[PDB]
């Protein structure tokens, strides 16, 4: 079969062919129908998030084929695989965890000690099959089309989670830096679907801005013409917003934001540029501000954001189909921030 | 009366006569029994925390009676005063607010737009009498004293927040950095009163972890002859913290611990030891790890730290008292980290 | 000034002619725009909730003016009153606390010992002035106009409470019942807004099921011309709801959605029809459920559902208006179930 | 090997010769040093939960091993077993779950909609050895011997979980109904444990009572000498109690206690005598009560109690050690209210 695979780090993926996995036990192989191309995979290309390499820091072992955002139809299931049968379509969960550990026992999977990630460190949906460890980990689709499941499986459970760490409420207002590309859009949705805060996108061109507002975006701040720190302050009527999701979290991004924090405010950081956070102490402590990482999603989330796209409440801004073959071509255009909202590689 | 006041920044408190309020309405006076000494006084008095200097920054107007932790008995009452009489003695909740912005309404009063924090920007208990603006912020003492008691209002509610936020369980470990000081005795025995975690108390000196460890740590390190991290990682069996409450966050500290927690791990920041955080993002994203700044507490905290004392399942470790004259000598101990525990002054 | 009071227990309110209250210190006295009718009125008028007395047991005072649900512009401010002016656009939180009780100390000031409810124990909105305790518990018109902002004083902070209780998520289903009523069409707009769940309005009159519909409800069940719980089932495929909030609890109603709640599903009881709740004690263990009463709600529960409103995210459904002296009109047509949607006086 | 089984209700479990299990994939076959005896398999030899047949309305498929409180050695290990090896002396968590159902997926594994709970529908302890479905419900045992920390499995990570949704604080009051027993002496040292709130002890009989004292309550009422209602009034100055743990749930305990709370106060219903609850509606809005149910415990209660006695932070009170053989009698103590603490059997 056709797999994009990660080869070696600094170069572009290459179209390779190897066999079709042979399910066994709970695992279910699926046939790919839609796979969502995520910014991430432009650190993977490069071989590194900030300061971690891939290889000698997180322990990926190459070649992998990359895709976590993925959605297909049940080819085979092991023998032991219950309440699904081939031809089903369905969004696969890649955050796996074990099940033994301290993360996996408290329901923390995805933070799992022995993680089986699909399209970081197994391979991933860049291919015309994908072997899924459990059938646990499947959600049939009914109302929507793989092609707009797919992105569900990362930028969408990873903004529902970010936006549950967020804390929000009717009287606070979020922040998403980064809103008009593909957690963006997807945050800001669920923001406005999951919850009555007030939310301000934030993005450096004039065509994310549109995204973010086609996303629902209650205000929207062009960081490039205008001065976002006056913007958020005069919105906000000198309060300061109660969080932020920060979905770039580069130099840029970290010297300008988290000094608009409301007291108590939380910056959620989920974003992968690489860079560090240098923050006076005593400004965290006397405004009690919050510094939260957040990571993909657990069972619960993946349950969550599926349930609500499923029900018609949140859709993936899908603004470009592709073939398996074009996914270097994907990871440039976010690479170079050409992209608005989600692509998604159909092979 | 008698007041030490703080007059001029980088200056020593100066003794001051002053006239004695007259409570009104909901307002109390009460009669100054004994009053705690914070290490806070030490950055009051040289007029900062880190770089926000009090003044220009944080707004506040001298001369002003410094004294956060705060017991008596009541002297006098408004008319509106209820359930409150002459000779109470009661604990006061210096963190107040005003009761209309955003923070009031939500329940954190310590964090008001318009704070009446006693013994920051308004008159505090290194004094004879202290105005109370409103009876709520009382408790009244039955099982301690007003000098065990004082403690409490700072030192207590501070850390009996930061516990909670520490989000601990059985399963976790928590690591508390300064655990022989003020605050570090407070949150070890709050720590192990209120939930069943790991406790492992880190400072500098052989007679504070010992404080430490009489406070209930069930382990201590003395960071300044063995390496902490080792320790903390082998305890923890390669696990790391799962919550650290950091009481100083100087350069220092900030350099180590934050290197050590779990995944998940929550970093509690308490101490204003001034510095700056400095942490590779990503470890941030990728570990879930959370830096979390707590500050004093609301009346919801003061009500339970307050209650676990008067229980008898906590107690503020005195090991020294003195005169309220002796003011500045009390805060230099702090300064040159000569004490264990806490300090108050009659 | 005219006032509709409640003298005797089960006779009609009396229209009545009292001094015009002078606020002094923090108090502020606000000129009635708007005032809502809840049926918690036709309770009140009756005498009791339940088997409960409203004097007796309750230990509400007569004579009393009623009127919970309030909104107007502010006549006069006492002398500490700060951030408001005459002739401000407000809406009122009635639901008020004196502060030193445990429940005020925790931010529960509606279930204060000493409770300051306007409109039940301390004269409410059906007059032409109405005394307000403290600037605290005011919240500035923008969008809103009087009348369209005084059911939320009390609909909409109590459905906001509930809706919070009923710990919803995007994979879970709520029943509300009596979903054509004031607080049922509040209900359902807050369900909507701050919560992806799917959302089934159940009542008993084909127009209050269209309100509902109006309101947001997903799916509309008519309990009286068709089976309840077989719609709930094939709804939820069998899984039952995860949360159900009753805005009767009248037998009728405890008799059949008791039983259609999903495991860990939370009743949520807002409902003051009168009538005990009777369940198989080991299905309640079995099954985790829990019965839970909501009462109002706090100071953070009206700063939330203020703001929600304000936002323009949720708007009483006002169907109709009338005049302060047709109070016991108005009440009647709760009484006999005729009306839809929120009533106000003005 | 032996087994005490439930072959018929209303009769006696009867003594059994029955193969030992074969472990095949991640199952663990453990050989058993301890089972505790737990009073709701008083109400399984009768074969009802109140109006609640356990065959006709709950789905157990008789003959059944009971025995749901366990610990032993590992005899045999699965070929997909990792992190465990043989001779490992362990905890078991009974209340497993299928993984794949919404209760499973948020966490709530005992809520499972296929349960699998060893003990009731599924072959427990009360026998030489038990099969593990799954060695991720293991939990090696260091400072505990087996006989200690059975009764943790079922007494205990029931109790963590009640007194966790008595959501506690120092200002609170907690009481506990039926203190002196298996659940009630367990409950009580964790409330001890893990909170600084005010614990009262309620039971009816003299030696009840000295056991809950030993096991640490602040406060202790004799329900046949004292008149409760007066007595939990006077220790909380007329408030009530912010919480009561019910371990019965009878017709007696449901006509006093729910009387005595506290406003938000919440009933942990817990006990399973058997009983309706009535209660006036008004009541409970009013006064915001609260009655919650609260059923053994989840992956993260069962780690949480497991870490706590461990840590020697609390410990199983058991009274006597009596031989498996002796399983109708040591029942027979728990029918007639004549035993305090916790029996555990020893094959
Ligand atoms: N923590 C997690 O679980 C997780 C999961 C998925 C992706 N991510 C990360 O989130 C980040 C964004 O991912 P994405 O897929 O949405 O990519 P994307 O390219 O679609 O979005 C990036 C957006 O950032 C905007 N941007 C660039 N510089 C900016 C600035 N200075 N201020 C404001 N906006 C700016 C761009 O215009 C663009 O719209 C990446 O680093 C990715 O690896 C994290
Ligand atoms: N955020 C708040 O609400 C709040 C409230 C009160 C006090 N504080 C602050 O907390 C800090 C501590 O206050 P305190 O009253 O307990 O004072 P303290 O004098 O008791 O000092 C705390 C302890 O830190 C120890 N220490 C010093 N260097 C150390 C190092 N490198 N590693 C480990 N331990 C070290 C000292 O030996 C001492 O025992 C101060 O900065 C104070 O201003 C914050
Ligand atoms: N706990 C609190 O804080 C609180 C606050 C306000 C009002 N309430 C109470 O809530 C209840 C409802 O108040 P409301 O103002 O919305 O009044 P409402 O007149 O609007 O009545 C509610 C709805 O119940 C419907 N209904 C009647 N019988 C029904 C049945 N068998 N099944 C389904 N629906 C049925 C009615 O048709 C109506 O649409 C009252 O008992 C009131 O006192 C409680
Ligand atoms: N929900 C769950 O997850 C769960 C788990 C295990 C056991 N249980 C149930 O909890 C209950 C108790 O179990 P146990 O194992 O501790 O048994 P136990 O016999 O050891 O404890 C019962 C205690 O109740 C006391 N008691 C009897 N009548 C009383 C009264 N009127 N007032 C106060 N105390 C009274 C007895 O003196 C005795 O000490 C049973 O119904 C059992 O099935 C529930
Ligand atoms: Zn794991
Ligand atoms: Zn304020
Ligand atoms: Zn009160
Ligand atoms: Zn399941």
């Amino acid at each position: 079969m056709r797999a994009m695979r990660l080869v070696e780090i600094g170069k572009p993926l290459k179209l390779e062919d190897i066999p079709i996995p042979k399910p066994k036990g709970s695992q279910v192989l699926i046939k790919i129908e839609a796979a969502g191309v995520c910014h991430s995979d432009v650190h993977m290309r490069q071989g590194r998030f900030g300061n971690l390499r891939i290889v000698e820091d997180l322990g990926v072992k190459l070649p992998v084929t990359l895709g976590h955002e993925i959605a297909g139809r049940i080819e085979e299931v092991g023998d032991e695989v219950v309440g699904y049968s081939k031809g089903d379509l369905v969004a696969v969960n890649p955050w796996e965890g074990e099940g033994n550990c301290y993360y996996c026992r408290i329901g923390e999977e995805h933070l799992c000690d022995s993680p089986r990630w699909l399209g970081i460190n197994y391979d991933g949906a860049y291919a015309e099959y994908v072997l899924v460890p459990h059938y646990k980990y499947l959600y049939k689709l009914r109302r929507l089309s793989a092609v707009e499941a797919a992105p569900l499986t990362c930028s969408g459970v990873t903004t529902y989670r970010a936006v549950r760490k967020a804390s929000l409420d009717p009287s606070k207002t979020l922040v998403v830096i980064g809103a008009g590309g593909g957690l963006g859009t997807m945050a800001i949705q669920i923001a406005k679907a999951v919850s009555g805060a007030t939310i301000i996108g934030v993005d450096v061109r004039e065509e994310a801005l549109e995204a973010a507002k086609r996303a629902g975006a209650d205000y929207v701040i062009n960081a490039s013409s205008q001065d976002p720190v006056s913007e958020i302050r005069r919105i906000t009527q000198g309060k300061g917003a109660d969080a932020v999701i920060d979905l770039n979290n580069s130099e840029k991004t970290l010297s300008i934001y988290p000094y608009v924090l409301a007291k108590q405010g939380k910056y959620v950081m989920v974003g992968l540029f690489g860079a560090d956070l240098k923050y006076h102490a005593p400004l965290i402590t006397l405004n009690e501000v919050q510094f939260i990482g957040s990571l993909v999603g657990n069972q619960s989330d993946f349950l969550g954001i599926m349930s609500l796209a499923e029900a018609g409440k949140v859709k993936p801004m899908v603004t470009k189909t592709m073939k398996l073959e074009e996914a270097n071509e994907a990871i440039d255009n976010l690479e170079n921030f050409k992209a608005v909202g989600r692509q998604v590689l159909v092979p």
